[PDB]
């Protein structure tokens, strides 16, 4: 659909190449990153690589379901990490852009 | 006068969230003394709540939709950052934020 195309072509593109986006481009690998408690706390892992691939395979039926995936990703970061971690600031900056771009989604 | 987006945020988004059965912990600013959380303002530097947003929507404080959207987001993000992952209020915020998101997916302009 139209909104899904916008979420792919405008929203995701602007988030993907942002200088803070690299921690969010691929699933958290808790082994490599030394986070053995990650999957005990985050029961619904999400990342922009998963969302992008889903957008490119007609996984989503509605824009709502893609935006919910974006929100889960960010919320996972706020929930798991300490308030003072830089990745909290990185997620907030990206989430602001997502909300701005979403406010301009076609209807 | 009021833009279509702020009409929508007020008439659709704030209407749904204010009357919601999980809304009540978010209707007024966190009172750290009444709630007994003496670190709250040490961790949370920009407090947000639905009462403030509701008032800002009534008194045309916002210049753009994304500005009201940001306040909603800050309110929810404060909750996820400050509280423990297992606190019930986190899942109350998640339920309200999912509605917020669903509604803004049909915002005009
Ligand atoms: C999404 N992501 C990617 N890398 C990380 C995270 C995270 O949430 N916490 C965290 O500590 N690290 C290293
Ligand atoms: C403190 N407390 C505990 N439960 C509640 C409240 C309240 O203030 N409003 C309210 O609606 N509910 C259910
Ligand atoms: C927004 N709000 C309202 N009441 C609370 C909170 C909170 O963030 N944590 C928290 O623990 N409590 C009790």
């Amino acid at each position: 659909t139209n909104q899904l195309q916008y979420l792919h072509k405008v929203v995701m593109k602007a988030l993907w190449k942002h200088q803070f986006a690299w921690p969010f481009r691929q699933p958290v690998d808790a082994v490599k990153l030394g986070l053995p408690d990650y999957h005990k706390i985050i029961k619904q892992p999400m990342d922009m690589g998963t969302i992008k691939r889903r957008l490119e395979n007609n996984y989503y039926w509605a824009a709502s379901e893609c935006m919910q995936d974006f929100n889960t990703m960010f919320t996972n970061c706020y929930i798991y990490n300490k308030p003072t971690d830089d990745i909290v600031l990185m997620a907030q900056t990206l989430e602001k852009i997502f909300l701005q771009k979403v406010a301009s989604m076609p209807q």
